[PDB]
């Protein structure tokens, strides 16, 4: 199942997330994405911060090779750093990435987030108090070159993620603007739905793409262990029940019932394949009512390290 994009290209509307912490080996993001293809997973989700590209590009070509998919049936997506906004740096980055995952072209490559950090070798350049060393760049200056990068074929397609409504309006307003974004990749699931900023995306012909569906790999990085976990829900779990579903698949179906695109991580087999299911089964108009009740403007990401950031989406 697929939705068209404003430049005609398609997308699966369910995605397999490959990012996982530093801890778990890099050897994992292959057997898991080759897992997630041989479940039916057409769409995955990458970017230069996962440091898996190559794991993951190895997957995809693995299966092409095996004979089980053809290039064309897999829609990848990798993401420009925050460290490389500034307009030069682009082009570069997407061909660092292509070439880690050895592939031709992305399906789709994604400003990663709005809030630009100082260019340099380190990923999270850090200050004095842990706080990101932002840097000020023009994001419209970075949508220029990714327009570029569109319309010399390195991807596809070209999108957003982490972006406001403010932040996206920037960038449809930009004099000469050739490539909408396709698509603003953002947290999303029932605690934080983003219902407003999800109506402005379909008043412009752009996909919001939900992260963090199922609540997150809640790193303590970024986010709070008190924060309530969002599978142990009870309105999630008692509409498990109701199905004899989970609860995670209640969230990924919250999802495509309202238009939004959805990526789901899992490393463990059983859950990778257990998420296709989400095409099975429906929810009814009082069980997305019931879900929507649930939100509470709670984003899992809630780190100082960038709360201070002067393009800090949320507000
Ligand atoms: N653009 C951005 O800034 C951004 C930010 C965050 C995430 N992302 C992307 O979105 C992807 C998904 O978000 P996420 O990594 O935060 O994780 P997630 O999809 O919200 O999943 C959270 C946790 O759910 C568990 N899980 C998966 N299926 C389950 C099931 N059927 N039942 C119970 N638990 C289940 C997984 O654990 P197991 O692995 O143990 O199954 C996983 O760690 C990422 O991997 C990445 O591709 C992008
Ligand atoms: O789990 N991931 O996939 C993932 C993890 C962290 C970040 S981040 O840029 O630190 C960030 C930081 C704050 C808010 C949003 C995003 C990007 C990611 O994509």
């Amino acid at each position: 199942q697929c939705v068209k994009l404003n430049d005609g290209h398609f997308m699966p509307v369910l995605g397999f997330g490959t990012y996982a912490p530093p801890e778990v080996p890099r050897s994992k993001a292959l057997e898991v994405t080759k897992l997630a293809i041989e479940a039916g997973f057409r769409h995955i989700d990458s970017a230069h911060l996962y440091n898996n590209e190559e794991q993951v590009g190895l997957a995809i070509r693995s299966k092409i090779a095996d004979g089980s998919v053809k290039r064309e049936d897999i829609f990848y997506t990798s993401k420009l750093w925050s460290t490389f906004h500034r307009p030069e740096l682009v082009r570069p980055a997407l061909e660092n990435s292509l070439k880690k995952a050895q592939l031709d072209y992305v399906d789709l490559y994604l400003i990663h987030s709005p809030m630009s950090l100082k260019p340099g070798e380190e990923l999270s350049p850090t200050d004095e108090n842990g706080k990101v060393i932002f840097d000020i760049v023009d994001l419209c200056t970075t949508w220029e070159a990714m327009e570029k990068c569109k319309d010399a074929g390195l991807a596809k397609s070209i999108g957003v993620s982490n972006f406001n409504r403010r932040q996206l309006e920037m960038i449809l307003n930009k004099p000469g603007l050739k490539y909408k974004p396709v698509c603003n990749q953002v947290e999303c699931h029932p605690y934080f739905n983003r219902s407003k900023l999800l109506d402005f995306c379909k008043s412009k012909d752009i996909v919001l793409v939900a992260y963090s569906a199922l609540g997150s790999q809640r790193d303590k990085r970024w986010v709070d262990p008190n924060s309530p976990v969002l599978l142990e829900d009870p309105v999630l779990c008692a509409l498990a029940k109701k199905h004899k579903r989970t609860p995670a698949l209640i969230a990924l179906r919250y999802q495509l019932q309202r238009g939004v695109v959805v990526l789901a991580k899992s490393y463990n087999e059983q859950r990778i394949r257990q998420n296709v299911q989400v095409f099975e089964f429906q929810l009814t108009a009082e069980d997305m009512k019931a879900i929507d009740g649930l939100d509470r403007n709670l984003h899992y990401f809630n780190s100082d390290s960038f709360a201070s950031h002067p393009n800090y989406p949320y507000s």
